[PDB]
């Protein structure tokens, strides 16, 4: 019914729920699963880049949001919409968006609320996909990403 949409889901919110957790979901994944499971590959060895090189800039806006409960999370979809959508799209800006998602999702559980885990990863998937399906789809989405950080 939205392809594009259950698999960008379950991709964000394996990365994120993983990354705050420390462990992996052993469930298999859903349709497409054998480009999900390479495009979650690409974020552990990409994405847990990202939040390193980025370490500084991370914690500062980490610290400016004041993230303490599910209002402020909520609140992060405007921020999404504003800092993402309204900028030029390319693989690095998604895996950004992605990457600190999974920052702020470890962040919910250093403060005992990874309930709010979950909808963070909707959010974060409404955001990128629901404004960028036309770049997503031209960049041969999941299949796509995965090509682009292929490792010869
Ligand atoms: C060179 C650039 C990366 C480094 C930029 C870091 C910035 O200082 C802040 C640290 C977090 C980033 C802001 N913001 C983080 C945002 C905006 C802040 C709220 C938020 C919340 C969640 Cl859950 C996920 C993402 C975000 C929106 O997603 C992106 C996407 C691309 C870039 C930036 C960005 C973004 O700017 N990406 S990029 O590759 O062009």
């Amino acid at each position: 019914e939205d392809e594009l949409y259950r698999q960008s889901l379950e991709i964000i919110s394996r990365y994120l729920r993983e990354q705050a957790t420390g462990a992996k979901d052993t469930k298999p994944m859903g349709r497409s699963g054998a480009t999900s499971r390479k495009a979650l590959e690409t974020l552990r060895r990409v994405g847990d880049g990202v939040q390193r090189n980025h370490e500084t800039a991370f914690q500062g806006m980490l610290r400016k949001l004041d993230i303490k409960n599910e209002d402020d999370v909520k609140s992060l979809s405007r921020v999404m919409i504003h800092v993402f959508s309204d900028g030029v799209t390319n693989w690095g800006r998604i895996v950004t968006l992605i990457s600190f998602g999974a920052f702020v999702a470890k962040h919910l559980k250093t403060i005992n609320q990874e309930s709010c885990i979950e909808p963070l990863a909707e959010s974060i998937t409404d955001v990128l996909v629901r404004t960028k399906r036309d770049w997503l789809v031209k960049q041969r989405g999941w299949d796509g990403f995965v090509e682009f950080f292929h490792v010869e």
